[PDB]
C-alpha cells in the first residue's frame, strides 16, 4: 500500500507519551529534528508568516505560502508533519475542503484549524476573538469531509480560554469533538491541572502548546505526561534560536568588518553536508551506474 | 520613475568601499540584516538548496526554488538582492534569457551566472570544469541582452583561477567584461595580490568571496580595501550560525525534556516583533482609518 | 524610465474610443488578441476559476491562481492587463495590500476591486448583498495606499445598481471616487442612458461590461461611445468559443474513433507557430551569435 | 488503501483497446474529455509551452510550470493523468528523480521521457538529436529507480526514427524496455506496420502519437487496434479547435465591434456551469449543514 503520511502521525502517538512535536522553519531544520530523534514535526503558520515571509501573524500569509514549505519539508524529510492551517484560509466550506485536500496532497500528516474569527471589516485591528461554536462545529465538519486519506489528522485548536473562561473552552472543546475533531489543542493553558480537565473531557487525544513567551508555563513532558497529555509541541523553538544566532552574526561582521570572531558559533562546511546528507548522493550515482 | 532595484545596487557600491553582502537565508533574516544596517543582501545558491530545500548544492534546486525565495524577500526587504544564477538554469540562450527576465520580475537587483560547466551526462559526478571562454562569453551576451531593467546588474564568476591558473584566469575575466559582464566574482583567491590583480585587468567591480571552512582567508574589509575589491560577500554565515542554535535547541529539548535550559539562546519575543515591523501594522491601520 | 503597464493602460483609453478590452483565458489567447490588434486585456476571475482551476466563481480560487496566470500571461504579451481582484482576497486592509502589490509584481496593469459581501458563515450559500458605503470606501483606500507603481489603476465595480435602485448606486460611485477609485465598472445596466448618467456623475472613465447569456443587451462599441463609456470589455468570448469548439472535438473523436472529421475547424500548424512568434528564436540566436 | 492514479491508468489500459487518451490543455478541458467518456487524460509538453506560456516547445518551460498545470488538472479531474516529461528537467539523474516524485506527488498518474538532446550549448539551436542508447537507458534508470508509487507509469519515447532509420529505433526501444521502461512511445511513425514491428519487438504496451499535422497519417482506433497498438494519443486536437474558436472571436469582434454574429459559436452560461458542476456545489453545503 502506499504511504500515509497521517498513519505514521498516529503511529508515533502510539509510540511515545507525550509525543514531542518540534517546530520545523524550513527543510534543513525538519532534517536536523529528524536527526536528534524526533518522531514528528511541525509547520508553525507564524513561522512561515514570521520566516519565510518576514510578516508578522496577521492572517496575510497565504495557502500558497504554506503549501510550498510543506513540499520543501516532506519532500526530503519522510518525518509526519503537522500543520498549522489557521482558520482554513478562506471563509467558505469550500475553502476549507480546497485547503484541506491540498495540503494532504502536499504531504501532510495532518493539520489544525482554530475558532479565531480572524478580520470581519477592512480596518479590523488584530485580535482573538472566535466564532460561536456553531460556526466552528461547521468550520470542523467541512474539514473532516474532505479528508481525501482516512489517516489524515484533523485536530481542532481552541483559543476560547483567554475570552470565555476554562468552562467554556472545555464545553467547546467537546462540542468539537463531537463534530469530528480527531484530536485537541486547547490554546494558552495556565496549569497543569486544566489539561487533564479536558484530557478528561474529551476521549482524544490533547496538545499542549509549550511555546517559548507566551501564557504557558514551560512544562516538562514529565510534568505533560502526569496530566494526560499526549503531544508537546514547541513551535518556534529552534526558530527563536536561530534568529538571534543570525543576528549576532550580521551585527558583529557590521561592527567588525570580519566574522573571525563568531567563526566558533557556525555549524561548519562539514557537518551541513552530514545534515544534508551529501555524500549519500555520490552513493546513488554508484550504485545506479557509472 | 519607477524603483530600480539595481540602480539601488550601484549606489550602495558608491557609499560603502567595500559593499559589505550579506547572504539572507530567507525574508525574516532579510529584515534583521536591514535593521543591522547593511545597504545590500545575497541569496545564495547552496543556501536555496541546503536550507530551502534540504538538498546538496549539486544543481538540483531550480529556477522555481529561487524565484520563490527572491519574492519572498524582496516583497517584503527593500534592501537591493544580489541572486546566485548557477549557469542560468538551462543549457540555451532562451533560458539564461528567461532567468534574468524572472529574477528582475520577481524582484532581483542583480545576478552572477559563472563558467561552471555542469552535469554532461545523467551518471555525471560533480566535477569542476568549466566551459570555454567563447562559450561563457554567448552566456553572458544572452544575459545581458536579456536585461529588462538597464540597471539590473549582470556579474560573472569564474573558477578560472583553480583551474586555469593566473593569467588565464584574467584572460577570461577580460574577455568576459568585454562581452558585457558588469561585474566579476572570481572565484578561489587566497592572497590580497591576486585581487589587485584582477582589479587592475578589468575596469568592473570585483567580489571578494569571504565563506567560511574554505580555501580562501577571512580577509577584511580594510584588508580588502587595500586590494581594491569593491565589494565583500558573506553568502552564509548567518546561516552556519542558524542552524548550529536550532540544532543544539532540538538535541537538548530531545535530551531534556524541556528547552528551559536554552532559553537564554533565543531571540525575545519583543525582540521577533521588532524585527519584523510588528508595530507598523496597526498603526498602519490608525493612519488610514478612524 | 522603467515601463510601467499600468502607463500603458492609460494610454491605451486615449487611442481607442471606447477601449476594447478582451479576456483572455491564457498566455497563449493574450497573443492572438494582440495579433488581432487590441491594445488591452483582461484576466477574468471567473476564467481562472472556470478554466484554469476547472471550479465554479464561488470564491475557491485564491490570490496565487491568479497570480500564476498574470505571471505566464505578462511575461510574454506585453498588452496592459486588466484584473479581476474579487473583494482583494482576504477580509483585511492587509489582504487587500497584499494583493494589490502582488498583482503589480506579477506584472498587472490594473485590477479591480468589488463592493461584494462574499462569504460570511462556513455555511453561506451564494448571496448578492454588497457591503456599506463605508466599507468599501475604506477597501478602496487600502487598495490605492498600497499602490507601488503610481500608474497602476484601481478601478471599483459595484453591483449597486442591481441592489439598491440607480441613485444610491450612483451616490456609492461618487464617494467612490472620493476614496481614490480610478475608473468605475457599474454592474447590471440595461439600457444605454444609465451608461451617461454614471459617466455623467463620476468623472473617472467608466467600463461596459458586454458579456454573453446575462441580463446586459450586446451593445456595440458606438453605442457605448454614444453613451459615454470608455472601455468595452467582453470578459469571456473567446472562452466561451473555445469551449465549444474543444467539446466538439472530445465528442467526435470519441464517436469516430477519429478526429479526421474535425480537422476543419481546427488551428493549422503554421497558425500555430506564427502565432507564438516561433520564428523569432531561432532570429534572436542569429542575431546574438554566429 | 489510497489511491494510485497509475493504477487507474493501467486498469483503463485493460479495459479499452485501444485506450483514447486525449490532450486537455487546462482543468476546464480535463473536465470536458471526462464528460465526452474518456479514461485517461494527457497533458502535452507542448501544450504547456505554447498554450500555458505562450511559448514555442524549445525547453523553455520549467517543471514548476507543469507541475502547476498537473495540479490544477487533478485538483477536479479524478481521470489518470499521463504527463509529457520531456527529457526529465534537467541533466543530471538527481534532477530526473525530483521531476518523477515531483510529479507523482502532483497527481499524475505516469510520464514518458525521450531520448532527445535538447541544446548543448547557449546557441545551440532547436533540434532533434537525441542521446546514445546507452545515455537514455541511464535515463530510464533513474526514473524507475525514482518511482514512489509502483505503480506509476514510466514510458519511454524515441525519436529516433527521423536520425536514425526503424531498425536502429526499434533497437534502442529493446533496450529502453530492457532498462526499466514500461510502455513505448515510437514518435513520427509513418506506416501501420511500424507499429506492429515495434508491438512485436517489446513485449510492453505502445502508445501511438494521433497528432494533428505531423509525419502520422489519421490512424483510426480499428486501424491502431489491428496493428496491434495499445493506445491512441490526440495531445493537441482539442486545443487547436479551441485557438481557432477564440481567434475568430476575436477578429470578429474587432472587425465589426460587437460579438453578435458569433454567438452562435459560444458554449453557453448554462452549459459552463453544468461542466464545473456548479449546482453540485449547492448539494455540498446542503448536504454538511444550513
Amino acid at each position: 500500500s502506499l504511504h500515509s503520511p497521517g498513519k505514521a502521525f498516529r503511529a508515533a502517538l502510539t509510540k511515545e507519551n507525550p509525543l514531542q512535536i518540534v517546530g520545523t522553519i524550513n527543510a534543513n531544520h525538519a532534517l536536523l529534528a529528524q536527526r536528534a530523534g524526533y518522531q514528528a514535526i511541525y509547520l508553525s503558520g507564524g513561522g512561515v508568516a514570521a520566516g519565510s515571509l518576514g510578516l508578522p501573524d496577521l492572517g496575510i500569509s497565504t495557502l500558497d505560502d504554506v503549501l510550498t514549505d510543506i513540499r520543501r519539508i516532506t519532500d526530503v524529510c519522510s518525518l509526519p508533519l503537522l500543520v498549522d492551517a489557521d482558520i482554513g484560509f478562506g471563509s467558505s466550506a469550500f475553502n476549507v475542503a480546497r485547503t484541506v485536500k491540498s495540503m494532504i496532497k502536499a504531504g501532510a500528516a495532518g493539520l489544525h484549524i482554530e475558532d479565531q474569527v480572524g478580520a470581519k471589516r477592512c480596518g479590523h485591528r488584530p485580535n482573538k476573538a472566535i466564532v460561536s461554536k456553531e460556526e466552528m462545529v461547521d468550520r470542523i465538519r467541512a474539514a473532516v469531509d474532505a479528508k481525501t486519506d482516512p489517516d489524515f489528522v484533523i485536530m481542532a485548536r481552541t483559543d476560547a480560554l483567554a475570552v470565555e473562561g476554562l468552562d467554556a473552552a472545555i464545553e467547546r472543546a467537546q462540542a468539537y469533538v463531537e463534530a469530528g475533531a480527531e484530536m485537541l489543542f486547547p490554546e494558552a493553558i495556565t496549569e497543569l491541572a486544566m489539561y487533564r480537565q479536558f484530557a478528561d473531557a474529551v476521549q482524544v487525544p490533547i496538545l499542549a502548546n509549550i511555546t517559548e513567551f507566551g501564557a504557558t508555563p514551560l512544562f516538562t513532558t514529565d510534568e505533560l505526561r502526569s496530566a494526560h497529555v499526549a503531544m508537546a509541541l514547541y513551535p518556534l523553538s529552534a526558530f527563536r534560536a536561530m534568529n538571534r544566532a543570525a543576528e549576532h552574526v550580521y551585527n558583529v561582521l557590521r561592527q567588525e568588518g570580519t566574522q573571525k570572531s563568531v567563526i566558533d558559533t557556525m555549524q561548519t562546511r562539514n557537518e551541513l553536508y552530514e545534515s544534508i546528507n551529501y555524500y549519500q548522493y555520490e552513493e546513488k550515482l554508484d550504485n545506479l551506474f557509472a
